[PDB]
């Protein structure tokens, strides 16, 4: 017996849909769900989404509260839908997708995977969940996560990282690291070799390397003798040029970081959504340097200078695809007498 | 002659409504009101309450700009309705009542208190304003808040803090510790010996006591030694146990400020009103250790600590209720051979 | 061709309108605009003007993204309408202007300033795009801005700071201080001499003098002593008395600033725009001491001693006049006995 | 160069979406859609659907106007989805399908209904189209309408009527008795010999045979008595008895558009959308009596005496089943002594 | 003291803004304007402007209860504003105008139409209203009304019919047929001679004239008999061609007046505006007949037959230009052999 008051009861109750019974007095006005506490109204969600409100309310309710994988990682390999959950797009306060499985009589295309509407859409299945695998196994197009071994299926190792309520960590009480495997048109696909973003913000930003320990102490000159980048063009595409009125490089996120803790500047997310990739248009406060599309991308240190000195420095321009997060993502390389110019996130 | 226009006239002019005479142009478009100043539209106030947008607007611009007591307060006295003032919601941005008394044309039940609609509700007097006392007297049911003595009333000492314009304080320019007194049914009623919430954020956590400080200081182990709380469980119930997926404890807002300082969680505030109690669904960062329903309450460590030591241990589980301002928490207090296991606001 | 997909195809493509080719699918719903990204809806833009939605998404995608004046210096100018550009005013999130010349067939007066409509208006100019000084030459009223000499116009230096979008700044990368010119009535305007505004936050307060790093290092009686400022009243117009239930002057941004550093307080912006002396509803966190209107202004500590020390301290009150901006702002001075009480931007 | 702009240029001047180059200025507010004429606002549009405001303008914009079948007969028929084109549903204001083929970006699945997403869909087609009936030919599940003969298909003659921009008529200017056909998974269907309802309204009812003529003209005896009907309760089935507070019978139109003519009464179309068999809360303005679930079928009067006529007499209570408008429709029978009780579309 | 609460009052109590003193308590959500009423909320204005709720309750209060100009009339004559007066335009129900002279002090540019910013606007003035024939006169832009002579001016005698709270009539009680003067850069023009259209409804045609007369009682070739209209297509221009899928001709309202009677038609008003020709997609109910933009101009039959009878025949196409409501109306005039093929208003 699914109703917006049962829906409403559990938020109150259990801080999520848990399947209590129970009902509070629910108003609706405009994008907001309030219920009455003593003889006053009190605000239990604002829609964000393009849903109906009642609508996003009971998906966000029966958000998935496990670490789930994140977003970008979840369209890198084209999940269309969710078997009986919601993941959550935290960074667009909306589901990530627009239909559902077993959740919500509004948007339900099917209760069970296994209805044929399924069939050509990539439904994301979730092997802690009794049952899962065996669906995946059944599906056409499926995503399929684990925390173990399935038996003949070869895995593919996730990021360490999950998103456990909106927060993008590396569980210690939790297990975040998944194998993961696909399937396209009833045939299990290997997923490619990868690197994998780091996900890290701007404000909170920590190194995991020695590598990025040093970058974050050591004056620009030094470290690049230390770690022998010389001709990699590092002070442009890590370090940043804001010498002129366009911002130059500053492509690499702990570059932001180094910067950041010596002046701010501001990021506009213009399209804010999760992405692998993401653009800013970014306004550095002390030297007015800007610029309107800054491609930025969280990689290890250690994995940006992997790939860059793995380059071949001899022609003038080319397109370097480098698979991360599951993905090709395709870097313009600009070389001039065998040193690197620039290497950027090809804008598209 | 009330008016939208003199509303905000006053607002632009007197930041808050002060009975001056005077217009100003005034624009609503959806739940927002903007004035023109030069030309163009400036927003002067956001609804986010379920009144119209114009309603809101004037009991907001009516709200009590002195120390008032904080709207838990209120609530667990009873309080349904002001004498000749707003009692305005920063936690909900909204008026704390729903009706008013010789406020407001769209919400006034009354004019004055000793109307008849007026007996049966609980109404909020301020011994500031002449008269209220004696209007006091006079009403069947009400709270009266002082600042000495009325003759004959026999006094509550209230909390040392109170709010003002929506910052929670303790006053040394102004007084914010009030006597309360409350009448129920034509009866002056005795109120309850209580302990108070101490109303602190997170963010900005100051200790109260060379307890708190030591628990702020100290090492786990050094501070449950020299306190002499051997099987008191302040390991689960105050410092909290990230080490399962479900978080243990983590009740004590000061042990939520201790963490803090060192790792990052997320509050999840999902019933975002002024409570003695908080529960938020709360996500540890460094550990993914979670709970959906977290019940926090801000006592000094002191009277927890007092609190807890005066129970006896002998029973493996047992409601116990505390009286915190004024009114009436549960908690559920388990042991094990003489040992406390947990001890936490009881979860309805 | 002009069209919501194309805007919305600039801003997705080129992180603002950038006169390119293309259209994305959008959605409008309430006042939010969104485009479809793989399937689900993407905000781009939540209007927060008076304007319609996809009217406002346009002049902000059209907005200038060069340093250009703080709309406080365009306004205290007379600037009724910019040629050809959309002045966005970050302070509203909405134009500065309600019209526009050349820019959007919504909003458009005109397609060129030289039509006779735009004659009684204040045309904002920009010397840096080709043709503009000629425009403000031909306008019959104007205000222009140039990074040099022009021929025959006696200019005006304007304040070191611009706006970027939405980031004030004294530029190293890229010019912020113009020459300033206005034309009335077919007439050019000799434009008073001035100070300026230095339009710093609380948050990020750097002192731009020895005077205003001795005011925020020094303890006040030394700061007053080696500046020679006794009988200035500093102790009550910078540093603010907090000693009653009204907050005692307090209309310096610097004494803000140090006051900030040692106890929170909160600013309440009740006519939330640019402008040179601003209005707030302070509430000091620490002593509950609070003030409904404190007018603040961020003047050079050097400046605003020069001002105050150039007053004859012989009369009881008087309006002091001080142009500020380009504006004349109005002082209340107040002195007994040859001393100053009080001295702050008179309330209107 | 699909654009809201352009859209409205079409709408402004050809009525409706028509492929022509040009562009208006629009405003978007709330759900209404206005353009700019001479300096004011004047609405093209007003939202209905729970689709963007802008999209269902497009949706509408891009509406067919030839005469198309009734959206009952197409839901009637399993109808998914249209070939590029737009079934406006005049009754629910609203497109008839959710998706769109070739249509509009935002709503688009596919541009070909050869495409693979289409294959399980049941597409219409529309044989005035060059290519449509070849598209049906190799389509896996779709209806097909034609005004003639397909080479090697089986026609089933459809209704007399058709919609002509939300008007149901039968066309003498044009042709709206189609030819249908309909295929699932590959095969070629053999639709059901069926019944059709009249599509008539209560105010402009025209009998469509002498039995409707003279049901209209003469009194309920005399017509009774021609026709043979005594023990079928037409008396109660299509005359209505208004001697109770509930109202009995009057399930067929002609019988409430003979009561129409004497005296008003109230229909509330509880659930407003087009479907073979209506439900209204009526209520009799004469007597007041009254019936929450009044079912309403338009047949011809002598295809409802065929039905009644047909059926066995000789239990209290079963389900009659017709094939109406391609559809199963129960009826309930109630019988006793070899009489008809009552007759009616169950309300199920 | 200008109050949404003071013209609410005004509206409960005088049915308009009438100038009295007074309050009621008013609520606005969303775009409507409610009045407390005995405890329970009454609608008095729902907004369908572009502009704020409480704005456009205010111009609609304060329109002219006065027989004025229709719309169409005012357009034509270039009138950008109307001194002191709200021209209310009841096809947009909106104001005619975007701005206000001496109304409202969110719409008004001015107080006095003598101000300069009104020098360059057409101002309507009605000579009705003490000192505006003299301020016409004082004016270099306006237009001018008046029910007699004006020394010094020559008249352009108006339409016989007025608009009186939405309602188009020729007065019997009120004068509605108005001098009408119009000055352009300070210049006194001369009206030019024109036709006027007759604002007649298809439900309540009346005819003016003993042509119109015979037109409505008489068959078509009786009519085109009597008047000798052999070879002006009034077959095809005046009476409709129902015969093929498109609708031929029927650009005369009285045509459709004379149709409506046999049968009704749905007339779509795509652009809903006051204007001297009106477009609407027409579907006839009886044949299917349809066109997706059909001009219809009201006429007087006497006046249509002179136009079309003072054409040169002797071309295929041309441009036929006909002052109408002080407006230059293009017709399309297609011959063959010296007869007309069709003349209708030009879809330009």
């Amino acid at each position: 017996a699914m109703s917006l008051e049962n829906v409403a009861f559990n938020v109150v109750n259990k801080g999520h849909f848990d399947g209590q019974q129970g009902e509070v007095p629910v108003s609706i006005i405009n994008n907001t769900v309030y219920t009455k506490v003593d003889g006053v109204d009190v605000e239990l969600f604002e829609n964000k989404t393009t849903l109906p409100v009642n609508v996003a309310f009971e998906l966000w309710a029966k958000r998935n509260i496990k670490p789930v994988p994140e977003v970008k990682i979840l369209n890198n390999l084209g999940v269309d839908i969710a078997a009986n959950t919601v993941i959550w797009d935290y960074k667009r306060d909306a589901p990530a997708h627009i239909s559902t499985i077993g959740v919500c009589s509004m948007t339900d295309i099917a209760k069970k995977p296994t209805e044929t509407i399924c069939a050509p859409l990539t439904v994301f299945f979730d092997g802690r969940v009794d049952g899962q695998v065996d669906l995946f196994r059944n599906a056409r197009n499926g995503v399929l996560i684990t925390e173990g071994s399935v038996k003949g299926l070869q895995p593919s190792v996730g990021p360490k990282q999950a998103s456990l309520n909106g927060v993008t960590l590396i569980g210690e009480a939790v297990k975040t690291q998944f194998n993961y495997y696909k399937k396209v048109d009833g045939v299990v696909q290997q997923l490619p070799e990868t690197y994998f973003t780091q996900s890290r913000n701007l404000q909170e930003f920590k190194p995991r390397s020695q590598m990025e320990i040093d970058f974050l102490e050591l004056a620009m000159d030094e470290f690049i003798e230390r770690y022998k980048l010389e001709g990699y063009a590092f002070e442009h595409i890590v370090y940043g040029d804001f010498s002129h009125s366009q911002l130059g490089g500053l492509h690499l996120l702990i570059g932001l970081a180094k910067r950041f803790k010596e002046s701010p500047f501001e990021l506009e997310d213009f399209i804010p959504m999760d992405s692998t990739v993401k653009n800013y248009f970014i306004t550095d406060a002390q030297t007015g340097s800007s610029k309107c599309v800054c491609s930025v991308i969280d990689l290890l240190l250690d994995d940006f200078v992997e790939i860059i000195k793995s380059q071949d420095l001899s022609v003038v321009s080319k397109v370097v695809k480098v698979t991360i997060d599951y993905t090709e993502i395709s870097f313009m390389l600009w070389c001039k007498d065998g040193h690197v110019e620039t290497f950027y996130p090809k804008l598209q």
